[PDB]
This record gives C-alpha cells, sequence and structure tokens, in this order.
C-alpha cells in the first residue's frame, strides 16, 4: 500500500478518536487486543466494539486526547501512536495512555488490526467501576 | 539517517539485548523515560543505565527475548518494538512486555532516546524488589528501578 494512503488512514483514525469516527476507518474483520498478552483479554471484535464503544461514551465527557508520537512503517503497513487521553466520569477525573499498534489493510485504507497496551495501573482501578455500574444497571 | 543504516542500528539493538554488549548500540546522551507519564519516573542518563543494567543482568538468568512487533519508520529516524521476556532471578520467575520506542541518531548508527512502557502490574511487585536488593546490599547506585 502507497505510504500516503495509509498516512491518511492514520489520521482518520486519530482524528476519529480525538472526536469522540473511530469505527469508520477499520474493516468488518478488525480485531482489538488489549495488551500485555499476561492480562489475557481475548481479542475485541468489531460487534464488541460497537457495543462497549457507547458505554465509554455516554460515561466519559469533554474526552482530549493528546498525540504524543506517531510512527509510521509504510513498507509493512503498521504504525504506533502513543496518545494521552482525559476526561470527565461520574467516578471522577479519567486518565489514560496507551501505546496502540495499527496494521493496514491490503489497500492501505482501512486498520486491519489493533493491539492496545493502556495505562494498566489506572485500568485497574477504573475498569471493574465499569463493570460494576453495568451490573448494578443491569446492561 | 539512511533506512539501511537505521535497519542495521536496529538489529544490532536487538541482538544485544537479546544477547543479555548492549549500550554499545546506545549514544553516549541517550536517555530511558519508563512510560506512562503518570508513573512519574525521572529520564535515566547513560550514566544511571550503565549503574542499572549490570544490577538487572546479574540477577536474570537463562534471559528469554521474543519478538513480538518492529516497526520501523525510517523517513523519521524512529522505531518500536513489542517485546516479551523471561528470566530466573531469585525472587522467582520473572516475566515482562514491552513497548519500546526508539530515536536514532543523525548519522543512525546509534539509538538517542528510548521511551518504555512495560507490564505496569506484573512490575510494581518486581522493581521495588530489586531497589530493596540495592538498599540492602549498600550497592549505592544514584539510580532506582522504580
Amino acid at each position: 500500500a502507497p505510504a500516503e494512503v495509509q498516512a491518511a488512514t492514520l489520521e482518520k483514525f486519530i482524528q476519529g478518536w480525538a472526536g469522540w469516527g473511530f469505527l469508520a476507518n477499520a474493516s468488518e474483520d478488525c480485531t482489538q487486543k488489549t495488551l500485555p498478552f499476561s492480562s489475557g483479554v481475548p481479542l475485541r471484535t468489531r460487534a464488541d466494539t460497537e457495543k462497549l464503544f457507547p458505554v465509554l461514551m455516554s460515561l466519559m465527557s469533554n474526552f482530549t486526547l493528546d498525540i504524543h508520537n506517531v510512527v509510521h512503517d509504510a513498507p509493512q503497513g503498521k504504525a504506533v501512536i502513543y496518545a494521552l487521553t482525559k476526561a470527565d466520569t461520574p467516578f471522577g477525573p479519567y486518565r489514560n495512555e496507551h501505546a496502540i499498534f495499527l496494521w493496514f489493510n491490503e489497500i492501505g485504507d482501512r486498520v486491519q488490526k489493533i493491539e492496545e497496551m493502556f495505562d494498566a495501573v489506572v485500568m485497574q482501578e477504573f475498569l471493574p467501576k465499569l463493570d460494576k455500574y453495568v451490573a448494578d444497571n443491569k446492561m
């Protein structure tokens, strides 16, 4: 895939994340992996992502994305982003950082695969709160 | 820097890491940052790294590196490695995973800056054991693991 069509996909993925979109630029068979592998989280399908994202958006306001580093390997059709996010939530201020590994599809115009390492120390505080929120409200 | 020069430095960095000989591929002014920024770890100078690394090596036997993903952006002089590691230590078995961001120098023959996120949950047990180790043995490195 041409470096410039990949770069377009990369830019639209970032703009979609900052807009709070994300999934317009992902192919239909895209998967998301939570790193590290030791965390033992199964891949998320596209269908999974479309259910989780409304819950997140519904809980996070003033969502802000700060891009720290973008590394693009056009010959391999791969990229990495390091980003920092913040938002307001009913559980308090939310802060996270992401090293997101991206693979583009054959043509270069879609994200085919995602692997993402989060701020694990923040997540072990935040993520069970979300699961509690869903259980208490029975979704 | 030419892509070929950068790629050579990259493979040498990996080889020297897996060989557990490693600082030879780092510039004299190289820094290492532990990510996330939220963890509040000050940057490590090359001198810090030269004191910490022998200590690490000496507590880590049968070290094993598995390269999961290499991403090389030659136009920007940058690369990223996702890797998993294994070792035996007197504190028990060691397991870690690393998203390591690299910047090459101008010529391309050296790594100039390192930013590294790792298995933060597993390491908040392990790295304080190392710092207690150094304290208990009065090794006074002027540097900490966490």
